[PDB]
């Protein structure tokens, strides 16, 4: 980029740049860098190459400094541990600026919107200049680029993240593809502007706790569709300071996927082959904590069944011309939930962990290891157990080893299971898509949705229990329509709309909409269903239906399996009745729920097909 005008010295910071080139630069790059550097006042600026050698010494330079510790049994990990005030997502602090709040959220008749939270344009410039000025300073201002999707594909948009943090610099290395291959292949293209801080400029004004900067009382992760930009301050913590994750790839991606025709979605991709030779992909959205890396990386309990993982969290997925919905992960690493992590419930990961991996928040052993609830794995005599709190604990303590909503952030190249198509640029065909979610009580294990409108509706009438993943506490079941209560990039009513006119569209090759409930309880609140690797049985059910197996029999929610269409061999013990159940007086308690839900929440913006699903499933409910 060209040296700005300037009757002094104080808007080229070219004398600060400790990597790279402003020169060098695409001119509106340079412009972003440069006006960003004016205002936050960083004492340097690098420009990430992502280079190895960057890699290791930015590494080493933390480890020294007291913010990471080196994990020594194993190949290149580390561990970070956060104040624990900063642990989460936090979607009160998680907004949207448009000119007008209908195109953010629907207006809700009760007034509050459980479906995301709009800013005005000029509460935000307040909230920005409260924050932003000087808020680097004494600090780098490391520049990354990065490519969502191979750098290639059709389906791929470039960012560049402007960042005081070298923890959320190493974790985008992992978690997009990143450095100087990116700008060479930006050019003077567009892209995504990311500016974060940990808001904390130096001298430290505040006490800082375990070594982790962060401000929680200013923290705010805005987003600013039509200037295409995304302002966060204040978390050092993943979602929110990962850019391209959530707020680019899921928030920003979904408002311009409607403008453009494709979508953009809370879901893994997977590949499943059968035992006569056959593979199919599947999508799936779940809430945040309800087994999507799971189900990703699955080990199939049934021989000559084979799952392979094409991203674990974010699709983004178009029609082709031949009508397939084709479907690319945007994501080049897997940010995953540790707690429950065992070679029991995940081997994939397991084996996916050990090297080159950052974890977050998880207990530290004498030997240099990791632990965390449900690893179930022992640990030698005289091992000792170091917390997430960095405090000596024991297996008999008042709390957790490790945080609820600790993190792995692994390369998706290292799963023994990478899907061999996961960085082609064409995306890979989806057949079925799967929505399902945590709820103890009435949800049988799998139906079919009787049509697309149904299936539409089916993702809008999802609910499940309150998970770790943001700041909602116990295990109250509240709505999460497809998976996207805390992601929406606009106005859901119109959400839905865009998802119903993939009905009209030509061609289209429409996928068999799923819904699961894993987590259905007992009298005793024992789960009905082992879950995991046993989830094959249900996929197994999935896949004969997308062929036209007459597997399925009509019940008022839609297709479940017939009896004995489940393969249930080697689980014996499995309460059928309880599992399959539809009871009338759940039902009809539950299309209520969902009646004034709608009602409140989408109102004048909730589709005419959708309302038209509702009062059909109310019918059929009232017929049993
Ligand atoms: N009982 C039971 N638990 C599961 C199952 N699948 C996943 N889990 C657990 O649910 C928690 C979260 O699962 P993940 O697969 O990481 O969820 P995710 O959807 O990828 O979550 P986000 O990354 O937050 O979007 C972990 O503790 C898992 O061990 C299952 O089939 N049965
Ligand atoms: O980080 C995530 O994937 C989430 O919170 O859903
Ligand atoms: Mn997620
Ligand atoms: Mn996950
Ligand atoms: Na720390």
């Amino acid at each position: 980029g060209s040296m700005p005008p300037q009757l002094h010295n104080g808007l080229d910071f070219s004398a600060k740049v400790i990597q790279g080139s402003l020169d060098s630069l695409p001119q509106e790059v340079r412009k972003f860098v440069e006006g960003n550097a004016q205002l936050c006042q960083p004492e340097y600026i690098h420009i990430c190459d992502g280079s190895e050698e960057e890699y290791g010494r930015l590494l080493a330079h933390m480890q020294e400094e007291g913010v990471i510790r080196k994990l020594k049994k194993y190949d290149n990990c580390w561990l970070a541990l956060t104040d624990p005030r900063d642990v989460a997502r936090i979607e009160s602090k998680t907004v949207i600026i448009t000119q007008e709040q209908r195109d953010t959220v629907p207006i809700p008749k009760s007034g509050q919107s459980q479906l995301g939270r709009w800013m005005s344009e000029e509460d935000f410039e307040k909230a920005f200049n409260a924050r932003f000025p000087g808020c680097m300073k004494g600090r780098t201002m490391y520049v990354i680029p990065f490519s969502m999707g191979p750098l290639g594909s059709p389906l791929a948009k470039i960012g560049i993240e402007l960042t005081d943090s070298p923890y959320v610099v190493a974790s985008m290395r992992i978690m997009t593809r990143m450095g100087t291959s990116v700008l060479e292949a930006l050019g003077d293209g567009e892209f995504i502007k990311c500016l974060h801080s940990v808001g904390c400029p130096l001298p430290l004004k505040k006490p800082l706790v375990n070594n982790w900067a962060c401000n929680p009382e200013l923290t705010l992760i805005a987003h600013l569709p039509d200037r295409r930009e995304i302002i966060s301050f204040g978390s050092g913590y993943g979602g929110n300071s990962l850019l391209g994750k959530k707020c680019f790839a899921l928030r920003i991606a979904s408002r311009l996927a409607k403008e453009e025709g494709w979508l953009a979605e809370h879901m893994l991709i997977l590949g499943i082959t059968n035992p006569e030779g056959k593979k199919k992909y599947l999508a799936a959205a779940f809430p945040s904590a309800c087994g999507k890396t799971n189900l990703a990386m699955m080990n199939p309990t049934l021989p000559g069944w084979k799952v392979e993982c094409v991203g674990d969290d974010i699709a983004w997925m178009k029609f082709d011309a031949q009508g397939n919905l084709r479907a690319i992960n945007p994501e080049n690493g897997f940010f995953g939930v540790a707690p429950g992590t065992s070679v029991k419930t995940n081997p994939n990961a397991i084996k996916t962990i050990q090297k080159n991996t950052i974890f977050t928040n998880v207990a530290e052993t004498s030997d240099g290891g990791v632990y965390w609830e449900g690893i179930d794995e022992p640990l030698a005599p005289g091992v000792t157990i170091t917390s997430w709190k960095n405090k000596e604990w024991r297996p008999q303590d008042e709390e957790p080893c490790a945080h609820p909503n600790s993190r792995f952030c692994t390369p998706a190249s290292q799963c023994p299971i990478i899907d061999p198509a996961w960085e082609s640029p064409e995306g890979v065909p989806i057949e079925g898509i799967i929505f399902g979610g945590r709820r103890p009580a009435g949800v049988p294990l799998v139906y079919e949705a009787l049509s697309w409108q149904h299936g539409v509706f089916v993702g809008a009438a999802m609910r499940s229990e309150a998970t770790a993943g943001a700041e909602h506490k116990g295990k109250v079941i509240m709505h999460d329509p497809f998976a996207m209560r805390p992601f929406f990039g606009y106005n859901f009513g119109k959400y839905l709309a865009h998802w119903l006119s993939m009905a009209h569209r030509p061609a289209a090759k429409l996928p068999k909409i799923f819904h699961v409930n894993w987590f259905r309880k007992d009298k005793n609140g024992k789960f009905l269903w082992p879950g995991f690797g046993e989830n094959s049985r249900v996929l197994e059910w999935m896949f004969g239906r997308i062929e036209g197996e007459d597997s399925a029999k009509l019940t008022p929610i839609g297709y479940v399996p017939k009896e004995d269409a489940l393969n249930l061999k080697g689980l014996g013990d499995v309460n059928v009745e309880e599992l399959f159940g539809i009871s009338k007086e759940f039902w009809e308690k539950e299309v209520e729920e969902i009646d004034k839900y709608l009602e409140d929440q989408v109102n004048a913006d909730l589709p005419y097909e959708i309302e038209r699903e509702l009062r059909a499933l109310k019918q059929r409910i009232s017929q049993m």
